[PDB]
């Protein structure tokens, strides 16, 4: 049964990541640091990528994404790019590569995600700190709180906060 992990980066990060290049260097070497072998990558929209595109095309309309700890999240990737916000069940859980509860541990002082993205997955070039480059105050990044149950809320965010960062294993 092919299933794509959805897993936190270990510590909250603010719009200040050193681009997309450094989001995706932290799932990189978190997800080796504990034996994963997928493909992990940022879930961010950035300046040459909607978040949307990230997954492989064949595993996006039938591939379940779950947690770490394989707990069903989402029947499918398209199904969180819907128009519903990114809407997870009550309940559901996402964990942090070293296994923490995101949600229930105060190393994450605010329960907030970043993604940059509009509710299809696309793309918000006014708010996506200036692609992940910046931590200004001024400056502003789309995100969703996850207290709200769902990851595609659409909240313009100063870049100044530390939200939790997401990483989505690109194929099964």
């Amino acid at each position: 049964q092919p299933v794509l992990h959805l897993v936190a980066l270990n510590t909250p990060l603010s719009g200040g990541m050193r681009g997309i290049r450094g989001a995706d260097f932290q799932c990189f070497q978190q997800a080796r640091a504990v034996g994963l072998s997928g493909t992990f990558r940022a879930f961010l929209s950035s300046r040459l990528q909607d978040l949307y595109s990230i997954v492989r095309r064949a595993d996006r309309g039938s591939v379940p994404i779950v947690n770490l700890k394989d707990e069903v999240l989402s029947p499918s990737w398209d199904s969180l790019f819907s128009g519903s916000q990114g809407q997870l069940q009550p309940g559901a859980r996402i964990f942090s590569f070293d296994g923490r509860d995101v949600l229930r541990h105060p190393a994450w002082p605010q329960k907030s995600v970043w993604h940059g993205s509009d509710p299809s997955g696309r793309r918000l070039m006014e708010s996506y700190c200036e692609t992940w480059r910046t931590e200004t105050t001024g400056a502003t990044g789309q995100a969703s709180s996850l207290l709200s149950g769902r990851l595609l809320e659409q909240k313009a965010a100063s870049c100044h906060n530390s939200y939790i960062v997401l990483c989505i294993e690109n194929s099964f």
